[PDB]
């Protein structure tokens, strides 16, 4: 389910969005996907967020040791550069 901040994530809520963004990058949708984009770097406020999204999908196309290519690996991207600058991330649930 969409939060409105990267600290009602859980991790699986996080990849939960991640699949979506993952849905509509690969269907390549506009109304949606720009949500998704958008909403993703503004919650995880990663400067290189939807290079992120892009690089994923690449890393899952080419997928070379499994990690970072997928849904399940943006998130963990993000939760290391988080914890890095400091910032609040995922939460537990």
């Amino acid at each position: 389910e969409l939060k409105n901040s990267i600290s009602d994530y859980t991790e699986a809520e996080f990849v939960q969005l991640l699949k979506e963004i993952e849905k509509e990058n690969v269907a390549a949708t506009d109304d949606v996907l720009d949500v998704l984009l958008e909403h993703f770097v503004k919650i995880t406020e990663h400067p290189d967020g939807t290079a992120l999204i892009y690089e994923a999908a690449a890393r899952a196309a080419a997928n070379p040791g499994g990690d970072g290519g997928g849904p399940e690996g943006i998130v963990k991207e993000i939760k290391e550069w988080r914890a890095a600058n400091g910032k609040p991330g995922f939460k537990q649930g």
